[PDB]
DNA sequence: TCACGCAGTATCCTGT
RNA sequence: GGAUACUGC
């Protein structure tokens, strides 16, 4: 009955299904003695809000202070009588909680007795600035469902979760092989000290052509390399790909050179030749559904690959577009938006790895084009197929097979680059340290990681976190140099983790320094206890130090050494 | 729906 | 005065 599964990604739709979080991952099946994809739907993640009592009753901010002391009973009565009826809230459960607070909202004391209201997510949402007669502020009005789930259940990054008393599904809700429904969030718990399971990986490369009339890109070839046991905590497997599949479609005008049959017959049986782009897209979707990859990797996947894939699927009305993702949906996500959030939603439940973003984050190169990346990482030369020659290649079997093999080689290069940098294990480590979702980590950026790190740190220590938002100061000192040439030994003395060590030493934190809503605040007293930000910083620093010790091991492999270096950099 | 800070060097342009 | 780059920590 107890469902033990490893979770990799989480998807929520704030507008369609309120209070539902779709976790995806892997579960172990003895009948097949293997790992299969699973989708668990956590339901009824009730909204939680915190009301801050006033010190003296105020006549709806009209008569100002009245002098009547306020207790939690007064706040509960005010919420039950006025607010609930006004905002159409039917049923709710309220309690009292003593919580601390130190952030950028004035008049909020350090430690106060808040009233915690828990009510379903189907009801309307209270306004942020809602002020009554006994409470002066409301916190948590717009908190998301996924954030509430992760913070309440103390879930940090991919891990093993146990579910007590799972329930089946009345109708299918996902393209996975195993499904379960949790009627409460308290039924999910995290089990520590277990190894990560293998995860399938699919590296895909597309070759297209721009039809001038429509100025729209048309797909003519796709190649994919698939590994069914890619590890998340060990070195990449050699070779980096187990199986492969290639699909090639004739253009809307040109025809094969009356020898493609013999060419494919004599080459191999893994190449699928289709006549219309609709068939190509359908076969690709079916193959993706059958393989069921947890990680899909590519170059410019967010920018060009997935966007063109979805555009062509919409244009060709290819049935079952939702196969591209892991959740069965009827309306396609709107095409557009910043970065690739629309593309991410289209592939909900499947981690997407763009080697461009990871290369930008991890290493430094003059250009992040695929050719330059292959030159700098794999140390190999990649041939380039001119855009104007792909169309003309539909005149001989040899040229068409060469084009398909070029796509295959591009896919292999992408997979090799992914393996070299340890993109996946490093992403897992960073996600576990921070506590965000893996797809967010692999989409790039730094703000989300620290945001979730501090969110977890504060929630664990009984704090009320801020509400999500809806050369400004002096920096370092650069001494004036004595420019010239020096032919004698120059000794460079550098501080170790300067700013983190400053935060630790002087105890700089939200709960220590006394801010006032552009002057430098005074240093905190030395009689206090270490805050949250210092402690977290210390943890990170120690991690880095340990990695450095590993780097110091004598007689270590070069490549591994380099990997360690990268890790160090990341942590720093 | 997004996005780490600041200090510093190098190059180039200002019509209707 | 502005604009465009990318090094350093
Ligand atoms: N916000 C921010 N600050 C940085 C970054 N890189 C360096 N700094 C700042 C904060 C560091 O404490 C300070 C000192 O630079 P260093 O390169 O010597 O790093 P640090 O001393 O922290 O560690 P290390 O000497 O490499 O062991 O410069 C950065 O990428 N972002
Ligand atoms: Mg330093
Ligand atoms: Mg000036």
């Amino acid at each position: 009955q107890v469902f033990r599964f490893y979770w990799l990604d989480a998807y929520e739709d704030q507008y369609s299904q309120p209070g539902v979080v779709y976790l995806f991952g892997k579960v172990w099946i003895e009948s097949a003695d293997a790992y299969v994809s699973c989708c668990v739907s956590v339901k009824n993640i009730e909204r939680t809000v915190y009301l801050l009592p006033r010190e003296n009753r105020v006549q709806l901010s009209t008569g100002k202070d009245t002098g009547a002391p306020v207790s939690m009973m007064h706040v509960y009565q005010e919420f039950n009588e006025a607010v609930a009826e006004k905002y159409k809230i039917m049923k709710f459960k309220s309690k009292k909680v003593d919580k601390d607070y130190a952030f950028e909202i004035p008049d909020v004391p350090a430690s106060s007795e808040y009233l915690e209201v828990r009510y379903s997510a189907d009801s309307p949402q209270l306004p942020q600035d809602l002020k009554g007669e006994t409470f002066s502020h409301v916190f948590g009005t717009n908190t998301s469902s996924l954030e509430l789930f992760l913070l309440s259940r103390k879930i940090k990054g991919p891990s093993w979760l146990e579910i007590k008393s799972p329930q089946l599904s009345s109708q299918p809700m996902s393209w996975c092989k195993v499904e379960a429904v949790v009627t409460r969030p308290d039924q999910v718990s995290v089990v520590k000290d277990l190894a990560p399971p293998p995860v399938v990986v699919l590296s895909l490369s597309m070759k297209t052509v721009q039809n001038a009339k429509t100025h729209q890109n048309e797909i003519v070839a796709i190649a994919a390399l698939v590994h069914h046991t890619f590890p998340l905590d060990k070195a990449p497997p050699q070779p980096p790909f187990q199986t492969h599949f290639c699909v090639l479609s004739k253009l809307n005008d040109c025809i094969f050179p009356y020898d493609y049959n013999e060419a494919v017959k004599q080459k191999n049986a893994n190449i699928e030749i289709a006549l219309t782009e609709r068939t190509l897209l359908g076969f690709f979707l079916a193959k993706i559904h059958k393989i069921d990859p947890d990680v899909i990797v590519g170059h410019d996947i967010y920018g060009f690959d997935l966007e063109v894939l979805l555009q062509r699927i919409n244009s060709c009305k290819v049935p079952f577009w939702s196969k591209i993702g892991r959740l069965r949906r009827s309306v396609m996500p709107k095409l557009g938006g910043r970065s690739g959030f629309a593309e991410r939603n289209a592939a909900c439940g499947r981690i997407i790895c763009d080697i461009e973003i990871s290369a930008k984050e991890l290493i430094r190169c003059k250009s992040y084009h695929l050719s330059e990346l292959v030159h700098q990482i794999l140390k190999a030369e990649r041939v380039v197929i001119p855009p104007e020659n792909i169309r003309n290649a539909y005149n001989d079997s040899v040229h068409l097979l060469y084009m398909l093999e070029n796509t295959w080689i591009d896919a292999k290069f992408i997979l090799q680059i992914m393996c070299e940098l340890n993109v996946l294990p490093l992403a897992l480590q960073i996600t576990n340290i921070a506590g965000n979702v893996m797809s967010r980590t692999l989409m790039g950026g730094r703000s989300e990681r620290n945001e979730y790190l501090l969110l977890h740190a504060f929630t664990e220590n009984n704090f009320i976190v801020p509400d999500k938002p809806v050369a400004a100061y002096a920096g370092g000192l650069v001494l004036e140099p004595k420019v010239g040439f020096y032919d004698k030994f120059i000794l460079l003395l550098d501080f170790n983790s300067l700013y983190p060590s400053i935060i630790q030493e002087y105890n700089i934190c939200f709960t220590t320094v006394h801010r006032e809503a552009d002057e430098i605040p005074e240093l905190p007293h030395s009689d206090l206890e270490m805050g949250i930000l210092p402690r977290e910083i210390r943890k990170l620093v120690e991690r880095r130090r340990h990695v450095k010790q590993l780097m110091k091991q004598p007689d270590l492999n070069p490549d591994l050494y380099l990997q360690y270096d990268i890790r160090q950099k990341a942590l720093k």
